[PDB]
Parts: C-alpha cells; sequence; structure tokens
C-alpha cells in the first residue's frame, strides 16, 4: 500500500521510468531517469526484418558524428526483444517547449507572431546547425518547423536524422534521377522539398542547397504563422506546380530579413546561397539573445 507500481526499463545499466506517451513505425515515450533526476525522450522503433536494424543503426550514427548545442544528441542507443517483438530504442534529451511550430501556432492562434529580434535568434542557430552538417559532408534533407525543438534557454535544436545523407549527389541519367525522385518523395515532406527533387532532370548534380530551399520555408513560416505552401497543400492542389513557380512586405519586417528570405527561396539552385554566406549576412544584423 505505501509501494506504488511503475513500469520502467534498463538502458547501460540506468533504470528509467515510464512517465507518458509522448507520440509518433515508431512510438516515443516520455521516461525520467532515477540515477540523475533528469526526463527523457525514448523512441522506440518496431523491427520486422534487418532492414529496421539497420535503419536504425544509421539514424543513431548519425546522431553521434555531431557535438553541437544545435542538433539533437543521442544519450543511448539499444535492441530489444521479447519472444517475437523485437525494437530498437535511440534515447534522447527532453524538450519540454516542445517544437518550433507549436510556438508559432501558440502565437498565431492568439494573432501574434514571433518579433525579429526573436526571429533573428532562431535563424542563426538553425544555420549553425545545418553549417555543422554541411561541413562534414551531410545533408538534412527533411527539415521543417515540426522537426526543430526548442531548448531551455530557447535555443533551436535540429532533430529527425533519419533522411539525412551525402551532400553531393550526381545524377546521370533517367534511371538515376528517378530513383532520386523516389527517394524524395519518400523522405521530403512535400511542401518543405527543393523545387529541383520534383522532376529531378536526367544530367545534374543535387547538392545541401536543398536544404537552404527547406530553411527558407521555416523563415517564411516563422514570419507569416504558415508554411508557403501549405495552403496549396490543404486545399489538394498541386504543390509540385506551386513550388516551381514563384513574399509580402509587411512592415514588420526590416528589408533585411526579406532580402534573406528571398535569396533562401530562388528556384534554381545554382543561383541560391550556402550557409556560410548567409550566416555572413545574417551575423552582420547583430542578432540579440533572448533575454
Ligand atoms: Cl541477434
Amino acid at each position: 500500500n505505501l509501494y506504488f507500481q511503475g513500469h520502467m526499463v534498463i538502458i547501460d545499466n540506468k533504470h528509467y521510468l515510464f512517465i507518458q506517451k509522448l507520440g509518433e513505425f515508431s512510438y516515443v515515450d516520455l521516461v525520467e531517469g532515477l540515477h540523475d533526476g533528469h526526463f527523457y525522450a525514448l523512441k522506440r522503433i518496431l523491427c520486422h526484418e534487418q532492414q529496421d536494424r539497420e535503419e536504425a543503426q544509421r539514424e543513431a550514427d548519425m546522431h553521434r558524428l555531431f557535438n553541437h548545442p544545435n542538433i539533437l544528441r543521442l544519450v543511448a542507443y539499444c535492441l530489444r526483444e521479447r519472444g517475437a517483438k523485437h525494437e530498437a530504442w535511440l534515447l534522447l534529451p527532453f524538450f519540454k517547449r516542445g517544437t518550433l511550430w507549436n510556438e508559432i501556432e501558440r502565437l498565431k492562434d492568439k494573432g501574434n507572431f514571433l518579433t525579429e529580434d526573436q526571429i533573428l535568434w532562431l535563424l542563426l542557430g538553425i544555420c549553425r546547425g545545418l553549417e555543422a552538417i554541411h561541413a562534414k559532408g551531410y545533408a538534412h534533407r527533411d527539415l521543417k518547423p515540426t522537426n526543430i525543438l526548442l531548448g531551455d534557454e530557447g535555443q533551436p535544436v535540429l532533430m529527425d536524422l533519419g533522411s539525412m545523407n551525402q551532400a553531393c549527389i550526381h545524377v546521370e541519367g533517367s534511371r538515376q534521377a528517378l530513383t532520386l525522385q523516389d527517394w524524395a518523395a519518400q523522405r521530403c515532406t512535400i511542401s518543405y522539398r527543393a523545387p529541383e527533387l520534383f522532376s529531378v532532370q536526367s544530367h545534374c548534380v543535387i547538392d545541401e542547397r536543398t536544404d537552404v530551399w527547406s530553411l527558407g520555408c521555416v523563415l517564411y513560416a516563422m514570419m507569416f504563422g504558415e508554411g508557403p505552401y501549405d495552403m496549396v497543400f490543404q486545399k489538394g492542389d498541386s504543390v509540385a506546380l506551386a513550388v516551381q513557380n514563384q513574399i509580402p512586405q509587411s512592415p514588420r519586417h526590416s528589408s533585411a530579413l526579406w532580402q534573406l528570405l528571398n535569396s533562401m527561396m530562388t528556384v534554381d539552385p545554382h543561383q541560391r546561397p550556402h550557409i556560410p554566406l548567409l550566416l555572413s549576412q545574417l551575423e552582420a544584423l547583430q542578432p540579440p539573445a533572448p533575454g
């Protein structure tokens, strides 16, 4: 009567207490570490084939490529089975503020938006995260506001590295173009997907500037309360066509910020900037930390 029931797991010899389901192929659970008091998000991936163990290894490995404040770290990885049930587990830090998306809905539901100083700090954090990814030779490939957590100091943190791959891809011939086009149709949220990945051309080079387009959409989302192709998506018409055609000057935004958004959302990737240039442009605006 003085004891109480609980459900727990052991990971790397440490006991974690189930608290609640956080969300979702995979579940995510809120758990509490009983050694240290801290909270974690335990992502559990269901395996039916060897490929599934392999895909989860891959993701775990992407996380441990980096030790950067704007990139979600991996606390532990493991494999668990019981009878026929087989799972792979990624233990991760818990961000009580949730995602950048639900912060920009919270405001848009009261009629407000993020201020320009808030926008500039967030954007700086996201670019520095990407810069670290690009410098190692990868691209994220599924950047969007629901893949961006907000830390306890308000810092933005990138998550979901299960579509990350080599940054540079040479497409030669229709067969390679089409296999790439199908891969993106699978792994790159359609309304945040770069133009060059619809109708992949037979001879071309797809590089990490793919992420700079997606980042432009995230910026747009922060500035207008929705993604630039969400009404199109939600009203059933063709995103692929909208994305291949081509922002308002709402006087809550400096033209400097408006120029940043325009440059990111250029359709020809050859005319689109790389992250190091964007950071140079951003840091000259001398963005303030929150406080
Ligand atoms: Cl085994």
